[PDB]
């Protein structure tokens, strides 16, 4: 038996729904440690402890363009935290390490008793996320940090393309017009360069730099494989394996690529 699963088993409709099966609650950080600010999002009754996330914007911008993952991924047994950066202008090294400061927190507060997350969250199971230059910090946590489970990170941009370095399961959403990262010299080189994990490339038709932050028009595309990947390899969660590794073979996908999945 897995002592990681949690939650009914899935569907593609229960995958693609607006909530998963766990209540979620959230609460803002009153003391940020080592970043600008976070919000904490985590479910009430996930029937045992669940790993974390931690998700970081753009440049110049801030919690809202990243905050629909964190009801998004809790309500399936994630405890979820977005964060503003110190400044909105750091550079991708700093936003990886205000996100693992960021998850440093969450296990801080996961053994402070008056925290809503006391003794909610296996600090031994984490993933990163993030939109472009937050895209490009959520690889160099991976790089930096190979206990990390999963990273998923969204349109990213680094300062290098080579992550060749990087064992942790890596899906890449990249969208097809963007023009801040264009998939061409940003996302699908990222992709390419890495040989050593579990990986995935999936490009949103039509799609500007913002084709997965809140508000998007592919919620149900987007957030089923956000899931799916966090599921499958932050839980080592096999009834996700076909939803985590598939090509969706939906006309929201203008190119997808895997590797090592499945």
């Amino acid at each position: 038996s897995n002592p990681y699963a949690r939650g009914p088993n899935p569907t593609a409709a229960s995958l693609e729904a607006s909530a998963g099966p766990f209540t979620v609650r959230s609460f803002t950080v009153s003391r940020p440690s080592g970043y600008g600010a976070g919000t904490v999002y985590y479910p009430t009754n996930a029937g045992g402890t669940v790993g974390a996330i931690a998700i970081v914007p753009g440049y110049t911008a801030r919690q809202s363009s990243i905050k629909w993952w964190g009801p998004r991924l809790a309500s399936h047994g994630f405890v979820v935290i977005t964060i503003d950066t110190n400044s909105t202008l750091d550079q991708p090294s700093s936003r990886s390490s205000q996100q693992m400061a960021a998850l440093r927190q969450v296990a801080s507060l996961n053994g402070t008793s008056s925290s809503p997350i006391y003794g909610k969250v296996d600090t031994a199971r984490m993933g990163v996320m993030g939109w472009s230059m937050g895209g490009g910090g959520s690889l160099i946590s991976a790089a930096n940090n190979p206990s990390l489970k999963a990273c998923a990170p969204q349109a990213p941009w680094a300062s290098s393309t080579n992550f060749s370095s990087v064992t942790v399961p890596c899906l890449i959403f990249a969208c097809e017009n963007d023009s801040i990262a264009p998939v061409n010299s940003s996302a699908l080189p990222i992709y390419d360069s890495m040989s050593r994990n579990a990986k995935q490339f999936l490009e949103i038709c039509g799609g500007s730099h913002s084709c997965a932050n809140s508000g998007n028009s592919n919620q149900a595309l987007i957030g089923k494989k956000g899931v799916a990947w966090m599921k499958r390899f932050m839980d080592n969660d096999t009834r996700y394996s076909t939803f985590a590794c598939e090509n969706p073979n939906s006309t929201r996908v203008c190119d997808f690529r895997t590797a090592n999945c499945s």
